[PDB]
């Protein structure tokens, strides 16, 4: 199929774009590069075996997305591009909205303009909100979260709704990511994240290259069994390949389709520590800190609907995610080059 | 103050134009004349005795929304514009996300540009979804509502609470009206909805000027008095002056102020019915019709708030209501001049 990817030059973008290619899908990728570098395109073409087209643009820009939707006959679109800053987004809503809200409303409409009615959206666990009922299961009623960038995904996931409703043959995805991490296994791709990083995985990967001093654990009294808290990590393979088979499988089958897309289990904060202790051979320094505001204790996903609907479930373990991680962290620690 | 007034050309809008001229405020009209016409400025100048300045153009205008704020140095924004019609936003979602949340998001985008922080939003009853609580109270959590555009207001009620929590030296008014209805005591200022009317009071209207046949009165089995639906009427001119008091008083006062718009009493269908034949003198033709999809039996407000807080309460009555709505339309059969 022709797929254009949004944020294709992303971390989860990336690594689904290499999947995609090795199916041998026609790839264009859409990126406005506020946190990428044109450096990955070589890459996904080299892992990927075949050329992705890029684009530089903004999905804010609808006469461009329309534009490129049909100069490239565009036959689904998977939509990854978004700022994903969780306390950022506090400090900074209006930009958060903007990119999110408004940028995925530019780019359907763009699509509606194109006759294009396939979509798989970036969406998140975050749109559970604080439910007391874990695993989170695709028949719950979302809550409301607590950040303008976890509102902004229920906010899209509700304009999708509505949109499916009013043009009833689309076919839109709704895949709930729980926490990815991990690299792609040649360790030549991986998250780059510019500055401090904010999720755990990166955050322990620079502690251990000798980046950083040491991981700031956030509360050690949770209702959990050692006190940390409990998340559903993912490998990126797995999330990546997750999305070529629900792309492949849903196409032009009219719906909103939502899945919760997570390993179905759940982890705590020192078990990934562990883990990458393992994987870096030198035990990973550590401190205990105080609980970051709005973290939930424990949660993870329910993945049996996208088992038995779409034949998918995760394959790499969280050795693996942390072995995959190191790899990458090591080989490459200045990530992409300017 | 110097207040720009979106949507100032609309219903809602230019009776409030009206009340800020008297007032003596500086008033800059903003409208894209998709749901007005210009016939209506000479109207708002005489009625409110000043002359109140109008620029043609989309609160999706980000540029120019921002040149206006600062080239008439504006102390503060009401924000009347946007789409409304709520079938219709079932079956066009992405106009109605389009022009009111992301028509507030240019807007206020723009507002933070020029400097400027004090709002005022048109909200709705439609946010508190479907509570069996009755009368509804700010203090009650908000619910989901059942349709796009009840859903696009409440998102921009969200948006505009992390936006104040952000940026703390804001002042913004959440104003929740209920069902406004009515119109300037003249009898020359109106709402003059074009096509089909949606609303209860201007669709009896027609049925009594005769251009109409009978009113379809949507649902005789409901859980009140007399079967039919329940709803907390306000006057159009009550409803004005409260967003008068509300820009006094509030402005300069950081904080998300919230308060609900109505009489904080409940009519039926039948009450409205019998006020209008009542005020027309003549029986008002209706029959009774299935319920109409998404509609609640019964709400009104609890307006206990605004009168302790800004000692603001309604003072016309239904009959008054009535009676307005029966000279405008008797005087102007056609409304406002092309
Ligand atoms: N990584 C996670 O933990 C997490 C979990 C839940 C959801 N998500 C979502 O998955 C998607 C991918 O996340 P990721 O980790 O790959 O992040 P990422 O930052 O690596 O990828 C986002 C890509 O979007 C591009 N982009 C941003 N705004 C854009 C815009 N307006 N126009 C065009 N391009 C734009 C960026 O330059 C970047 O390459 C995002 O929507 C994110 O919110 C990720
Ligand atoms: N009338 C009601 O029953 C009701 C109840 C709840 C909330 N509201 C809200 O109050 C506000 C005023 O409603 P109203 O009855 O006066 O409606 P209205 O249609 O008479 O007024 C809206 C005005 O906005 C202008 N407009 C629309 N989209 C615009 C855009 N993108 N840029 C610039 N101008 C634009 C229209 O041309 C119109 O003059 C609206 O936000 C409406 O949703 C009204
Ligand atoms: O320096 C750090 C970073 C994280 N944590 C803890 O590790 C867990 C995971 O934290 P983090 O990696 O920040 O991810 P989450 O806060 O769970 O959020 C991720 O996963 C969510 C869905 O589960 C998405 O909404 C977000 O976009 C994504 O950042 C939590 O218990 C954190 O308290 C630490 O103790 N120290
Ligand atoms: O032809 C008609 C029109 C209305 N009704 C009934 O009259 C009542 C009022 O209906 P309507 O005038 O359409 O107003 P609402 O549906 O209550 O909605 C208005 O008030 C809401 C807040 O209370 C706002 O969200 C909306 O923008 C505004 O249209 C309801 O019981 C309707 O079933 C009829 O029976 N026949
Ligand atoms: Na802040
Ligand atoms: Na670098
Ligand atoms: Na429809
Ligand atoms: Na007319």
């Amino acid at each position: 199929m022709r797929v254009l990817v949004t944020g294709g030059s992303g971390y989860i973008g990336s690594h689904t774009c290499v999947q995609l290619l090795q199916n041998g899908h026609d790839v264009i990728i859409l990126d406005n590069l506020c946190n990428s570098k044109r450096s990955v395109l070589p890459v996904i073409e080299r892992l990927g075996g075949k050329h992705p087209t890029f684009v530089e643009g903004d999905i804010r820009n609808e006469a461009l997305m329309t534009e490129i939707l049909h100069d490239h006959a565009i036959d689904t679109v998977i939509h990854f591009a978004g700022l994903k800053a969780v306390g950022e987004s506090v400090q900074k809503p209006l930009e958060y909205y903007d990119n999110n809200v408004n940028g995925t409303l530019r780019l359907i409409s763009a699509m509606r303009a194109a006759n294009v009615k396939n979509f798989i959206f970036s969406s998140s666990a975050t749109v559970y909100g604080d439910n007391p009922k874990i695993p989170y299961v695709e028949s719950f009623p979302t809550g409301t979260p607590q950040s303008p960038y976890g509102k902004s995904k229920l906010m899209v996931e509700q304009i999708l709704t509505d949109l499916q409703k009013a043009q009833p043959d689309w076919s839109i995805a709704l895949l709930r990511y729980f926490n990815p991490v991990g690299a792609h296994p040649s360790g030549d791709m991986g998250e780059d994240p510019q500055g401090i990083p904010n999720n755990l995985m990166p955050y322990i990967a620079q502690v251990a290259v000798g980046r950083r001093d040491s991981l700031a654990i956030f509360g050690n009294d949770y209702p959990t069994e050692d006190g940390t808290g409990v998340r559903d990590y993912i490998h990126v393979m797995d999330l990546a390949d997750g999305h070529v088979v629900a792309m492949e499988k849903l196409a032009n089958k009219p719906g909103v389709h939502i899945y919760n897309l997570g390993a179905g289990v759940g982890n705590s904060v020192l078990d990934v520590v562990n883990a990458f202790s393992k994987a870096c051979g030198k035990p990973v320094n550590y401190h205990f800190a105080p609980r970051r505001e709005g973290d939930l204790p424990a949660y993870w996903a329910d993945a049996s609907k996208a088992d038995r609907e779409l034949n998918w479930r995760v394959t790499r373990t969280l050795d693996e995610m942390a072995q995959d991680t190191w790899h990458w962290q090591s080989r490459h620690p200045q990530g992409y080059p300017d």
